[PDB]
């Protein structure tokens, strides 16, 4: 089912998962539907909406949620958008992120920081891979005007999976100026971790199809829970996020999640990630398939702690999929991945700390592990 | 070139283009690629980038510009929403739009209004199809605190093309509180208009793909004149919109356009705009094409004026592909549509004013319109 995985050795699932079969056939099917039936028309147009219906829906089944809680958008950080730029921001408002967070989230915040006068921090989060408590750390620095903390559940650096129930009731249970909020970039977490927004109490939680769910690129989605939808104002709008008059005229905002959603966008690709997330259910629960990943990590990080010249980021086993390490080599990280790459394994070189990360899902093998092993073998001091 | 033309009688351009042969193989091979060298990886991500820099380029070429003045986009919608969410707003400030803009757009405008206290008025443009003068009817609209005027070069209901030369300026003559600048929205105009940024005047032009260019839906663009850049602030942004340090830290906003892409998007779809895009130049001039659409309208816009029941909105020939209609009939104009439809004679229903709308594009043959015109003939009051 994933063609792709045939003659390379690929680690790079978190910078984007190979495609599976099903998806690209949906995706040709739904051209083919188009050039069929419209493009534009009423049936075509209404096919459309059928589509993108049925995609929230299995969104919304993914993570244990209402289909009114989902809005469908291209990308994480587009989610990251709508809940930072909806908010009533005033000056002197704070933002508090881990030091561990996307280049382009903290762009997003310092673009707010800019328009409506608010500051933000960073805290330590990266040292408690191995010791320390992100939940206390966040305490430490939580303060009165702290309105809203930026987290990613899985870090894609370290690999680390925060504490977020610890983080969360940290957060419920301070006292300050503003009910405390957090919005969580899911991009390494859904799709590897197990997630249940019934069980687990969220505010925000923004995700995309092209990693872990191996959709195609440009479909993603974002999850606010129905007790954080009002504090979210529309931004980035358009004729996707109103509903109509007599006269098609606008008059209001679409239901739930749609308000922020809006125009055209690249309907097949819908199609694509709704088969590959139907694929993955094919395939167990989320909990087996989250343990399959587990038990790949810890091979090949077990595989790594053998190797004289690597050094495993993570003393203790992977909480998840990522599996960050250094390389003692004159030659650079950055080198050492191209090379790889050269052999057709597929890494990733991460910029802060510099190191290299490799990605374990639940369709890698330890044939391709141990190939990964034996070449990385080849370099050192 | 075109084969989903064949076996329906399609006049839906202005809703979404037929997708020509080319473009589908440059999207399916897009996926190859990826598949079989990444979809993650540093010979992947070297492929994205230079295709979204062929992209970029070509659209610069096609408005004869600069591609710094270009930004990469899904849609029209969201070229609107990059200008005004971007524009230093002011409470008092007032933005004028006709009486013939997308609702989507309309949408945008009260959202910035309840954002940043600005307000927005509307001025008459549909009455000018026959008679009249757009230009001079915003004259007697524009006052002390208008800051910009929102206008489609080509109107989506009535089939108008506005002389934006003139209504520029008229905006460029005014002394208020500031220089009054003009978001166009071009999504009937690019793809059936020549448009030459550099011989006619422009600010802010929105447009899409997936109209008259015929690209895939999920793809569009934003031109932005040298001199306005530096009004629009970023506001949604992510890792595409930076520039970065020595440690993968943000530093500054990306080069010309760029700041205002945001992150992962439909890489293949823009393999498909590209496509289309040089069919396009390959078939002839912009100039060679308009002239075509044109003897396409007017052939159909005399039929239209021969049958007795039919009533187009214009009463000279149509400046560009589009033809509007009323039909003379108690079963309404929604009812005609739909039984059209089921003719798979492809057609829209306008909502105000409340007629029908036929696009005739290049491609389009006179069979096609003796067909439509064939089926027509056979409502009355
Ligand atoms: C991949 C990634 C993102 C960016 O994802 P897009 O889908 O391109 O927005 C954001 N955050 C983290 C932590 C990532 O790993
Ligand atoms: C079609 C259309 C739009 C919407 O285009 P999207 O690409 O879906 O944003 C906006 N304005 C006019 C005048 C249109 O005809
Ligand atoms: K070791
Ligand atoms: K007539």
């Amino acid at each position: 089912q994933f063609p792709g995985l045939a003659n390379k050795t690929y680690f790079n699932f978190g910078g984007q998962g190979i495609l599976p079969t099903v998806a690209l056939e949906a995706i040709t099917a739904m051209y083919g539907y188009l050039q069929e039936n419209g493009p534009f028309s009423i049936a075509a147009n209404q096919h459309i909406q059928q589509l993108i219906a049925q995609l929230r829906q299995a969104l919304a089944e993914t993570f244990n949620v209402d289909p009114n809680t989902i809005t469908i958008t291209d990308n994480v950080t587009t989610g990251c958008d709508i809940v930072l730029w909806g908010l009533d921001w005033h000056q002197g408002d704070e933002i508090l992120l881990t030091d561990c967070e996307h280049p382009g989230i903290i762009a997003i915040v310092q673009a707010i920081a800019a328009r409506f006068g608010i500051t933000y921090r960073f805290f330590p989060v990266a040292a408690t891979l191995n010791q320390g408590d992100a939940a206390a750390v966040l305490a430490n620095h939580l303060g009165p005007k702290t309105r809203l903390v930026i987290l990613s559940h899985l870090l894609w650096n370290t690999g680390q999976v925060l504490p977020l129930a610890e983080i969360m009731a940290v957060c419920r249970r301070h006292q300050g100026n503003y009910p405390v909020r957090v919005l969580v970039d899911g991009a390494q977490s859904a799709g590897s971790l197990p997630l249940d927004f019934s069980r687990l109490e969220v505010d925000y939680y923004a995700f995309t199809g092209h990693k872990w769910f191996a959709g195609p690129a440009g479909v993603g989605g974002l999850y606010i829970h129905g007790d954080c939808l009002g504090e979210i104002n529309p931004t980035y709008v358009g004729w996707r996020s109103i509903t109509y008059g007599a006269k098609g005229e606008p008059t209001g905002w679409a239901e739930g999640g749609k308000r922020f959603e809006v125009a055209t966008s690249a309907y097949p690709q819908y199609a694509g990630l709704l088969a590959a997330l139907q694929l993955h259910q094919r395939q167990g629960t989320a909990e087996e398939r989250y343990q399959a990943i587990c038990q790949r990590s810890e091979f090949l990080w077990r595989g790594l702690n053998q190797l004289p010249h690597v050094h495993c980021l993570a003393t203790s086993a992977p909480q998840a999929g990522l599996v960050s390490f250094t390389v003692d080599s004159p030659l650079g990280h950055r080198a050492i991945v191209q090379k790889l790459e050269e052999q057709r394994i597929y890494l990733r070189t991460i910029a802060d700390p510099d190191c290299i990360r490799a990605c374990c899902h639940y369709i890698t093998d330890e044939e391709e592990i141990n190939h990964l092993l034996a070449r990385l073998a080849d370099f050192g001091p």
